[PDB]
């Protein structure tokens, strides 16, 4: 109920081995049923208003939520969470139809919170988990190799502290672009230095809201490629345990699930977007991802 | 009070006639009520009643709509305010007839005199007449923007391609305002020039319709007149004023289905904005749709806003008709008075 | 340098013979040099000489300015780059003649074929002939902006009052672009629509001169052509060309102080671009903010400095050349 699992299939770029029916909420390659399904034609704005938008209402209530993008490389994970700029500087990013979830989300927050007329405060942070180590993508001064320290939080027994993690204040929607642009530059230095790692790292973006005093928080997680590990294995199980309420959820077995435990249980909503390729050679992988999403929340066909 | 919600019922069409539909809708102008028979061909007893600021039954004349709804607003606009009038409701119920109106067949009338002329031509004629009459020094600009499938188009630019999309930006001076880059505001010097500007706009609109799927029922249309006035009196006050009036013909309320889905969203947003402004709620979600964002500077601030909600009499429309009246009633909730 | 500076001296005309004047200016096209007799019998031997990228003397035809200046630039625009060509100099030294040109007496020719046409008409014709020949799909927009007393006006809007001022803003989509709220950009589908559009603009320019005194000598004129070109992977390339007829270089005295300001900072900006200074003061005038899109980048920029040969004009003439040399400093040959 509070954990939605949706699939989105991307456009190619001819042999189509998949198929998706939105009304019957089914993906056929072999057939699975989900909370929602998006076919190749599907558009960034659609994904946003169906999956993300309801979750952000909750976040604005003072809840803490998380949205994952899961899948292999080439399926639209970075496309879905981040997006691209349309050609010829035709659009502002707030209007760009090719803008992914993170931009739409930050735009939406300033739209909704400005409409409300109340004093509010916005904060973002972005961290990468690579080989069970945590790195801060928004700290301007730190070298790209500095690991962060995290430990359990004496005040919060759902929580941890990530020590020194930069929380950047976004004063207005405009400033958001500079912030994440530097982050992208840093992250491009980290990938060069360490083992061509963009497919191997987990991105945790976090926006936190202070409404003057209720606090919402949303974490937008772009996981490392699901093709073949541990952080992926552990999350399935944390998800499995949260679906059925089998006690002692194994949060402690990965950095990801420890960092997230606070949101992953509490009064919350959690979604994961499983991304798949239509193309011929991806087939083993598509099946893993649907199986994985199937394992996550098990929904029998109709 | 500055927000008025009214309903206008049209007569039957041929289709409802040939189709043996029966009238389910009753209008009582004096009590400002609309009743609908909700019980189909089985029950004649079931009725739902709504009350609004005014109700125009099927015999209502264009001029009647103009005098009650528009003139009080036009007075305000000439005084230097910025106001808005919407036509809301199901495709084929009269939004265009109301806003634009129609030529009387067999020639006869000038458009200035034609009893079938709607709000837009009557409004423009009166602007020129009223200001020419008090000796105001003034100028008039008109623009027409279509919001279609999430995109912006300009119908009064005669040179540009119907496929040309326009971009929206914040207005740096004003948090309530936007700028639509390249939207033409055409200066019209008299009532003839506005006839020819709109005659061309209609042709360009037909062209666009032919090009794009379900075009009139799927677009919002924003017609805007801006008036710059300077009133000068020897040995007296010199007043400068800027009036603005938006006449908005909304997309069909009946409801790709993502296209039909997205229309439905901006409609609900508009509804929420109106509800909030009647209620004086602090959260007015202006920024949740293009339409409401574009109209925010009119709707915010000191104005008059009216909605004309149009419906069919026919039984074959029951669901849509009820949905429309629920929408109107949700925008401004007036309590039924005892019978 | 993709900044080309050239100089054009027009012929000694009737009135200057009626003024019984003396031609003081000499152009070496081959040496690319201009020299002026500076002394008026004070020496009368005395000479100033300047070197440039090209120099066009009194006998230069319109087609020669087009070939050497405009063509290379057009080519770059059609590749998708923004460029700017300026005419700079004293009033009645030939800027309008150069940018616009004149109709041939008679009815001898059509403007398309008229040997007296200036840069603007030759440029539009060529854009239409070239992209049509190219066979791919394209569209052409034009706008004409006047900057008079640091206010913006739209000369191509038929309907609007010649006194309506426009407001400008940064374009949030890019660093160098601006938005001039309400500036019309008229789509032109063929060469014939161009003539109509510019003729209406001429009247509106004429009626606006009748109002605000000075004008064409006191205002900057910015003419922009924007071309959208479709390719195939399917792509749009976008070129833009600005043709800028600057306010007179000579110099109420208030606008005069200010015209000089922009012209001055325009100079500052050009120098900054030729010899690279870290911060180019684009923002220090309306004109340079507006031209910023076409100055930064891979761009061919060109300035055509116009001058009179006559003695009556010495002072102005030397400033102009000095202005041009200051903007890009080259060195004399043997
Ligand atoms: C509309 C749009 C979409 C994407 C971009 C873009 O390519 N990037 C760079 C990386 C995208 N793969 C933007 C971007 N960068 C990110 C960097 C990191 Cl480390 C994490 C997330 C993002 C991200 O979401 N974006 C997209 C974006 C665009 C505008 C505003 C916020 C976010 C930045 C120029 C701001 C630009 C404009
Ligand atoms: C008395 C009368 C009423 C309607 C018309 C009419 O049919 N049209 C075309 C649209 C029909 N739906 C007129 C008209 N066209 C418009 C085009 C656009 Cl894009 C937007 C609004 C209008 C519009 O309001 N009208 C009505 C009108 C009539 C006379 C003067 C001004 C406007 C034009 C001939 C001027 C003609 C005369
Ligand atoms: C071959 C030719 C050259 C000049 C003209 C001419 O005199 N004008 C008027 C302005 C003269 N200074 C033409 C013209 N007008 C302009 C008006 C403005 Cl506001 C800005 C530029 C021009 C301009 O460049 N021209 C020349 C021209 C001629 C034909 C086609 C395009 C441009 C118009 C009849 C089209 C006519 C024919
Ligand atoms: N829904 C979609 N619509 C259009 N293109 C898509 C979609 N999903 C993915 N793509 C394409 O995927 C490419 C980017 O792949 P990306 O998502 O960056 O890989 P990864 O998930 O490994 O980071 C882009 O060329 C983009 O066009
Ligand atoms: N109140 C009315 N009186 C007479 N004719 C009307 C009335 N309302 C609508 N019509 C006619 O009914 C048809 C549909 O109305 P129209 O306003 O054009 O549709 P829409 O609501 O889709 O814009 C048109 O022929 C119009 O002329
Ligand atoms: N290169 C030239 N060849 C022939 N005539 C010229 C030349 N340059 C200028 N003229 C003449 O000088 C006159 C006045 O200068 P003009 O062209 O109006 O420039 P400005 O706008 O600076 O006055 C024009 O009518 C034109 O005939
Ligand atoms: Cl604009
Ligand atoms: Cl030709
Ligand atoms: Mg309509």
């Amino acid at each position: 109920k509070n954990i939605q699992v949706v699939v989105r299939c991307r456009p190619f770029n001819a042999h189509s081995i998949v198929e998706c029916d939105p009304v019957r909420k089914e993906v056929s390659v072999k057939t699975y049923t989900f909370d929602m399904v998006f076919g190749a034609s599907t558009k960034q704005i659609d994904v946003y208003r169906s999956v993300v938008c309801p979750i952000l209402d909750e976040v604005i209530m003072g809840y803490n939520c998380t949205i994952f993008a899961y899948g292999q490389t080439g399926t639209g994970k970075t496309f879905t969470m981040e997006g691209e700029r349309s050609p010829n500087e035709e659009y502002t990013w707030e209007e760009d139809p090719l803008a992914g979830i993170i931009p739409r989300t930050l735009h939406q927050i300033f739209e909704k919170l400005t409409d409300n007329g109340t004093e509010f405060s916005v904060k973002v942070s972005l961290l990468e988990i690579y080989n069970e180590e945590l790195f801060d993508l928004l700290n301007p001064s730190s070298d790209v190799s500095e690991r962060l320290q995290m430990f359990d939080d004496p005040r919060n027994k759902r929580g941890v502290i990530i020590k020194g993690l930069e929380e950047i204040t976004v004063h207005n929607k405009d400033e958001v672009y500079q912030i994440l642009e530097k982050g992208a530059a840093k992250r491009t230095t980290a990938a060069t230095l360490m083992n061509a790692y963009s497919s191997r790292s987990h991105s945790v973006f976090s926006v936190t809201i202070h409404m003057k005093v209720k606090i919402g928080k949303l974490n937008l997680v772009d996981l490392a490629g699901s093709e073949n590990n541990q952080s992926l294995l552990t999350l399935g199980r944390v998800i499995t345990a949260l679906v059925e309420r089998t006690p002692h959820v194994p949060y402690r077995e990965s950095k990801l699930t420890r960092i997230l435990q606070d949101s992953l249980g509490g009064r919350t909503r959690t979604s994961i977007i499983a991304t798949i390729s239509p193309a011929s050679l991806n087939l083993e992988e598509t099946l893993s991802t649907l199986e994985y999403a199937h394992r996550a929340k098990n929904i029998l066909n109709k």
